[PDB]
């Protein structure tokens, strides 16, 4: 399926790309485009360079706000699969040091610059966004991004879609800490009523609660 | 979020109030307003006195059928949090003896009058409603209320919303008997195709079946 | 509830019949009508002879393409409950040899003719449909049917509806192999984006993935 | 394997009989012989009439205290499989009314006399033993027997052996209440340090705790 | 820990070797030496060539019945880790064709000769032993070996030790079929009261039953 | 039951005290006495002051090596229930700062001195013992103690007894991290073949492995 753009709020757009992975077939991955004054910033690549180049072109030609910089929410190919495209298209890329290290271990290109959030609960302000490291969950390095004007929380792959009980790709997950990481994000951003998972539809805070439940160690 | 009213059938309305509870945020609670000839009856308060007073005012001014009496489906603050408002507004309140006893233990005000349904499976007719005690489930005292004109079954908190697998607040639950209590209610009221949970959207009998499954002891 | 017809694609219709089964009440069962040149073929009966006769009549009078033959996807009464009606109405019925044997053991009438797909993974072409035996799942004999013009995969009862975690009627299930059988079907028919379960709404490939997850042996 | 006798305390003996049940093979069942002044009483038959007759003969010839009466701890064939032998050998048999009713439903002979313990928690003194009905567990009618001189608690099949996590034959079990029934027995007889399960070795109170854990509804 | 020999029955000995595997440390692996007229046969190597050579030497010097041939119960290094030693010491090695193929895939040396048991339930007589392929379990190729004079069933790694609930190394397991494979072995060899797991102490049929329970798909 | 002493190795003794806790009854708690030149050190109190005073007296009168100092492995009453006795008897008590803080929160007396091991994996040498903080498990502050002459690892309550699947008192447990904490201890002390849990019998490394399994987040 081709690459789709949907408006989530004032100056906040979701990009969605698809990849066919047998046996189940097409799987979506979502990220964001965030408008700033006369440029935009990007949260996550799509699956590959071609899809990522389509996102850059859309921001330049449709929003008229070319992508200047990007952040990447963990070291997997749905979030960093299009790094060569971003680099060739002049986008200045950012990730945590741990994400960059895991990217190299996993055969992905690291970002060009470092987000200094290494402790659990650490937050910074980057291009009008709040970036939090809530601890390991879907991947040890996963970060979340909050946009405080529209109160949109981008949970990425740490937040599971809808009412699923499937945990998704758990190859790199911290099964012990994931539910606490979700609680940490939910407590850090109480005003965000719109929550974006990477692999499903935009939703509300019910997907925070559901994710924390389905990934929580039980008695 | 403010207090909402939705029509479910002839003379049957749902009231919904919200409370912000970290980490997950707003949580709805639902109850009913049931029209009678020139007055109405209430199933459950909302979370607090202010929301409950808004329900009384709506019945008086919008339906023109002031609330005369109420029933309360178990001793938690989403169902009995607005008792002082009901009492001050002249509403005559009813609950089972067990609910009244648990209300006192839990720091809530008991109802002024007793519903005589203490045995499992016992039912009475109260203001045109059938009230059943199906046994302990979400709380040991939980009762259910059936409105037989429109065939609406109010399951309250004993029925979980939608397709969730979360059990909600289980602090006071009877985990051994809950699925049997749901079966008891479903068998008692086969004609009710509309089922109302306290913490989600109106639905059909699929939420009876799903609740019984997700709360059933497994092998 | 009465018997319903819904168009799924060019020349492909879903039939749905209901049965009241306490405690939960009405349960739907779905099958298909597949148009051919001047006749049609049927996938599955409804619950009983009366509902099945209504399907035959609809194909004759509304589609003007009378049902000539049928296939049955496993030996339970939602799929073979209307065999006497089909036989009396001149429909030539087909099932696997294992389905016919299990039908007799279960008190159902067997089909008049045999589908030769006894090995796991075996497929045949029957009236423009691909019929696959993917191995035991909901029932040891369950088969799936793919319509390759519209790319519709009829999973029958081997595919669970929506986002449920309930396994349905497991009296005859192969709990060890069911998730592999679902994977086998999904790998055999990658182009089918429309998936039909017997007991829920038409959906996409997400119900293949969800079924395989909820029925998969866990660690 | 043949029928075995082991001394558990002053005047208290365990009888053990075996039955070959494929696939796993021999399975033991245990009961007790309790000496009184110049006669004895029996707790449970063995699997069949021949084994039960061997127990009667042993009490008469070895203890010199012929069995006068018996109690039966629930309606399954390991506990009531030898009723014809007891009746022919002049033993006066006792069970609860519920056990007698379930015996008839299950194709076993009922006892000749009734133990009046129908409410949960009800206890009586019978031939120097305390008999408690703790509620449904392995079977809805299961009772337990405490011998207060030696402080031996006969849990029968309601108590699982050793450190197993298997629940045994659950065809007739009350999965919701079983762990509470075990707690009820443990609270009723705090001084009993010797605990006898039907299907394993004599042990201590650790098998009460383990049984309650492995059969307890979990979150 | 060094290599140990223990007599299990007339002409049947267990060999046990140890390997230190962090974090848990020493892990035993067991196999058998089976005496024949003036030679012996071997079931499984130990972990490595040195331990396996010690087994060959013990049979030659202590039993005075040199090992002529061997069978290997699946393709893992505890069972086939000492193949070079056996081959150099003149032992003629046998395994199923599937075991030989999986050995090559897993970096182990295959056996020199083939055991023709490829269908589930197939059995052959080899050097007075019955060898059964019961279907996939701990590994897809696992076979079991029964010695009918002493009625000793060697379950190898398909049978878990004692009362554990741990499944051991499941990297290559068939989680769907394992409990059925255990049932198949138990039904094939009802007279064997001594059961040998690879990674624990000799035991009785209770470890067949426990293994089947702990590895069985649950509802 | 009264207070028991058992020799575990040269200069290393286990002390065991009992407390009756309904419904299950007596529960043991274990700690150690470690001989040094002409004095000893203590690992953990018993349940109360009287039992703890008996341990001090035994070291003075039987070993002739009076207890000079003690360490406490977490803030629960089985480990710190006898602090007043130790303090009155002149024993100099040590615990981590986190244990002292949790002791105060839980109504126990803190130790007089601090063990400086606050980071996960931190170790110190104290009176010839290695003390490790492996991360939260049974309690967030739990530490383990290794005696390297006899290679005895005292796991305290972080290690569950025998082959149980019960988690014990989990009121204060870190369910996400406990299995990793056990792995951390097992990796830190590979030479210790004797492992002491607080609530069961001395055992080997199998109880490390079993604990890590039964408390590990599963898929
Ligand atoms: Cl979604
Ligand atoms: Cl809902
Ligand atoms: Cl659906
Ligand atoms: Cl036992
Ligand atoms: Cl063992
Ligand atoms: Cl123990
Ligand atoms: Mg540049
Ligand atoms: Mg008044
Ligand atoms: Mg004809
Ligand atoms: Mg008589
Ligand atoms: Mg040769
Ligand atoms: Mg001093
Ligand atoms: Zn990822
Ligand atoms: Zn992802
Ligand atoms: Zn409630
Ligand atoms: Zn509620
Ligand atoms: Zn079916
Ligand atoms: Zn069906
Ligand atoms: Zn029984
Ligand atoms: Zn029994
Ligand atoms: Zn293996
Ligand atoms: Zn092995
Ligand atoms: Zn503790
Ligand atoms: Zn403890």
């Amino acid at each position: 399926k081709p690459v789709e753009f949907v408006k989530l709020g004032t100056g906040v757009w979701m990009h969605t790309g698809y990849k066919v992975v047998p046996p189940w077939g097409n799987i979506r991955t979502n990220g964001l485009i965030i408008e700033r004054g006369d440029y935009s910033v990007l949260v996550d690549t799509a699956w590959n360079d071609a899809q990522t180049a389509e996102i850059v072109a859309w921001a330049k030609d449709t929003l008229q706000k070319p992508i200047r910089a990007s952040i990447h929410t963990h070291a997997h190919s749905d979030k960093m699969g299009g790094m060569d495209a971003l680099h060739m298209l002049g986008v200045e890329t950012f990730a945590t040091d741990l994400t960059n290290r895991l990217a190299i271990e996993r055969g992905l290109m690291p970002a060009k610059n470092v987000l200094n959030i290494s402790e659990i609960g650490s937050q910074i302000e980057w291009e009008g966004l709040t970036i939090l490291y809530p601890g390991g969950g879907h991947s040890e390095d996963n970060i979340v991004v909050n946009e405080g004007v529209n109160n949109i929380l981008f949970g990425g792959c740490m937040i599971r879609p809808g009412m699923t009980t499937s945990l998704g790709n758990i190859d790199d997950a911290n099964l012990g800490y994931w539910s606490k990481a979700v609680e940490n994000a939910a407590n850090a951003f109480p005003d965000s009523q719109i929550v974006i998972p990477s692999h499903g539809k935009p939703a509300g805070r019910e997907i925070l609660k559901n994710t924390a439940y389905i990934t929580r160690p039980k008695l």
